[PDB]
């Protein structure tokens, strides 16, 4: 495919080098096309940008969507998704080249409107995982939005910051982590 | 003398211009100094940002050690420290720079064993405060250093990915989080 070629060299330098890190000019070399190409279909590197993290939210949200099954209590299926978390290939693997371009476009008023679109996408998943267990009476979570912010952040920085040591000693906090959390709802 | 006026020359020009655009040419003219005196102090650019880093992270330390006095309980120091990285981050000068450096030095693992004790400087500040917590009966930790590892990575998670909320709604969150976290034992 034409569009589908681009999307995947640049999910492929983005992650590999970073969000500036990586330009229009190199995508093209390996991906063989106009410098115009990129017009119509992503409007700009924003786009492409913002394209291949939609695809990655979605790829992720499904995979996970074909894994909870695993977990028959949301109690479980919270250390399983926060676990997950740490060995997908997806989303989490550009978190840093995130973190650039949220600090290099944070100044335009175009960052408010697809940087909380994704927002919502991201944060869903423990939508769904508390909201759920308060019907399932696992816990009694008044605030679930704040909750499903907090978790969703400092999972994402587990799953980030420590992107260095042995996966086991990853896994491990992790479960810590996810126990301790649990265990403050209620 | 000579050494501490390349690291401050340094460090304004790193904040002006963040990590690439800085040239060791730049820092030899405004701090008078020389390419031989540069490479004798440290060896290369990531060297010298690496030792800046040191002297900011210890500067912390310090200001933190007087901070700390004003909360009575270990769970209030905890309280603190979150808030503090979370709003002293908000206006960090260097904080650019740093993203710029890590997100190009975290594929060689030079740079990512001084980059790792230099984390575990900051993981120390709450390593103190749950040793401390304990022979108080504030809480029993039986796994002090790892809570820490988890504290600090949840914690610069939140304050890391959520730039887009008013500074009122991430200090709600993160105090919130702290509240959870604390409870989290009980
Ligand atoms: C986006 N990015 C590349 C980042 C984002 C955040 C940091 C961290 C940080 C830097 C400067 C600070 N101040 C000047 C107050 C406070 C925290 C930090 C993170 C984890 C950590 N540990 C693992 C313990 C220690 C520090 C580093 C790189």
């Amino acid at each position: 495919n034409l569009k589908d070629k681009i999307l995947g060299v640049a999910k492929e330098l983005f992650i590999k080098n970073g969000y500036n890190a990586t330009t229009t000019g190199e995508i093209v070399k390996l991906s063989e096309s106009s410098k115009g190409n990129l017009y119509y279909h992503f409007k700009t590197k924003e786009n492409l940008f913002l394209e291949i993290l939609n695809i990655e939210e979605s790829k992720w949200q499904e995979q996970w969507k074909k894994e909870q099954i695993k977990a028959k209590t949301n109690r479980e299926k919270f250390y399983l998704y926060n676990e997950l978390s740490l060995t997908t290939e997806y989303y989490y693997p550009l978190q840093n080249a995130i973190i650039e371009f949220y600090t290099e476009y944070y100044k335009t008023n175009s960052i408010n409107e697809k940087m909380n679109k994704l927002e919502n996408k991201y944060i869903d998943a423990y939508h769904v995982i508390f909201k759920e267990g308060n019907l399932n009476g696992e816990w009694s979570i008044n605030d679930v939005n704040a909750v499903s912010k907090i978790a969703a952040n400092a999972v994402n920085g587990i799953v980030t910051f420590t992107h260095e040591q042995n996966i086991n000693e990853r896994i491990k906090l992790m479960n810590k982590f996810s126990q301790i959390f649990l265990n403050g709802l209620s």
